[PDB]
């Protein structure tokens, strides 16, 4: 069954074996079609560790369509604990924005508010404005300015 043969593929990614669980995706992406498996990636990006999500996306992230995931929060989670911003980062804050999840964005903000590098807080910053935020969005961009950005410094300037 496709969706046993998908639990395998999950345990062996969420352990690491990332070679191992994505050739097993791989088959099934050959032998079903895309409004059948799309699921599965949702499903793991609930719960892989940070430390291999960056992974599994980089190899099979364009086998599924994310913007049909509701969870995307988690990897902009993993881009924060990863301290990391990368492609697959922006692109779930894209989505999370054309979502309308003010909520999940807004999370994300408290929780940087601190570690997180200056890109990181500019990212959130101005996906927040685009949802409404204005007032968390400037808080993290003053942070931003804080830390050394630039161009941050000069936004907080014209607010």
């Amino acid at each position: 069954e496709i969706i046993r043969k998908l639990m395998d593929a999950k345990k062996f990614l969420l352990d690491g074996y990332i070679d191992e669980g994505v050739k097993i995706v791989l088959e099934i992406t050959k032998s079903s079609t895309k409004s059948e498996y799309n699921w599965f990636i949702c499903n793991l990006l609930e719960s892989i560790d940070c430390r291999y999500m960056f992974q599994v996306l980089d190899k099979i992230g364009s086998y599924f369509d994310l913007d049909k995931c509701q969870n995307l929060k988690s990897v902009v989670e993993c881009g924060v604990i990863n301290n990391t911003l990368n492609e697959h980062v922006n692109k779930a804050l894209d989505i999370l924005v054309i979502q309308g999840k003010r909520d999940k964005l807004e999370e994300i903000g408290r929780e940087i508010l601190n570690e997180v590098s200056a890109s990181i807080l500019v990212a959130i910053a101005n996906a927040l404005r685009r949802v409404g935020d204005e007032r968390d969005a400037t808080t993290l961009l003053i942070e931003a300015c804080k830390k050394g950005e630039k161009e941050a410094c000069n936004a907080v300037n014209t607010l």
